DNA sequence: GCGCACCGAAAGGTGCGTATTGTCT
């Protein structure tokens, strides 16, 4: 799965704290051909990052994005989320296995590549805007283990930091439409890389729609099991006797962010010990 | 969104809205 949040200079504390979160490679890394521009590799400093997510590039520049509107909202960036699917994060993280993990990675650095190539900019001469394709992004990734519920949930923040180098060598604010136009595409890519990725280890997958896959060898009943928000987002439609199978977007992140409820910071090592006593309970077979 | 209107004060740049399947930070 993919979803997308502009974020904007409220979420300046949720961002910073997506680094890193010690649980169960690295996991938080930087990519993009402007992170590379700016010398940005390996491990995410997450100072750096607080000053890129204000637009302080430093280096001998100015802040960025001073042009912006006192009535509307500063942009601080572009949030990809890619999750896993179910029996992926089961496998990955209750059986505990590093090379579904890496190949989770891949699945979204080859996704971000193509997010990438579809980064723009604006440039004005003379009251003459034109669009330019700059192909270049920051990006911070960080990596994660655990849903809201405390369920095994594989996914990946990609925090698009809101700057691209233009065809002047110029810095400037992403023109964004390309990427968050294309969710539903990147989705897909992620999708298929990921499923290539689990085939080359000898996974066989089972078929969903709209191109889902899970892990052959788990069920529903077991997948269930293990998706405790998802049962939450059910009741909430059957509550308000909405139909699951025709929902609009804005019915959809309501049943999203009102079925929540707030859990409380857990013994990891308790945790995994608790996710593997449930999978026995359910009988999965890990191979 | 092709421009608009207001940021800072470059006859320049920005958010704006975009858009979002299931596993559902």
């Amino acid at each position: 799965m993919l979803s997308h949040m502009v974020l904007t200079r409220q979420d300046i504390g949720r961002a910073a704290s997506y680094y890193e979160d010690g649980a169960d490679g690295d996991a938080s890394e930087w990519q993009g051909k402007g992170a590379e521009e700016l010398g940005l590799s390996g491990e995410v400093d997450s100072k750096r990052f607080r000053e890129l997510l204000a637009g302080n590039i430093g280096e001998g520049h100015r802040i960025m994005r001073s042009a912006t509107r006192q009535d509307s909202k500063e942009r601080i960036g572009l949030d990809l989320t890619f999750s896993a699917p179910k029996s992926v994060s089961l496998q990955a993280l209750v059986a505990g296995d590093a090379e579904i993990i890496k190949a989770h990675d891949r699945a979204v650095a080859r996704t971000l590549e193509q997010a990438e190539a579809r980064a723009q900019a604006r440039q004005k001469i003379q009251g003459k805007t034109r669009i330019e394709t700059t192909g270049n992004l920051v990006i911070g990734k960080f990596r994660h283990e655990t849903s809201r519920e405390r369920d095994p949930q594989l996914h990946t923040h990609a925090v698009i930091l809101n700057m691209t180098k233009r065809s002047d060598g110029q810095w400037r604010a992403l023109k964004n439409d390309e990427i968050v136009k294309a969710t539903r595409y990147l989705g897909a890519v992620y999708n298929a890389e990921l499923a290539h990725e689990l085939q080359k280890l000898g996974y066989q997958l089972r078929y969903g729609k709209d191109g889902n896959f899970d892990l052959a060898h788990i069920d529903r009943q077991q997948i269930e099991g293990f998706s405790k928000r998802t049962e939450q987002i059910a009741e909430w439609y059957a509550a308000r006797g909405l139909d699951p199978n025709s929902v609009s977007l804005e019915q959809k992140q309501a049943a999203k962010v009102l079925s929540r409820a707030k859990k409380t910071s857990v013994d990891r090592e308790a945790l995994r010990a608790e996710w593997q006593a449930t999978a026995k309970e359910l009988g999965i077979d890990f191979s």
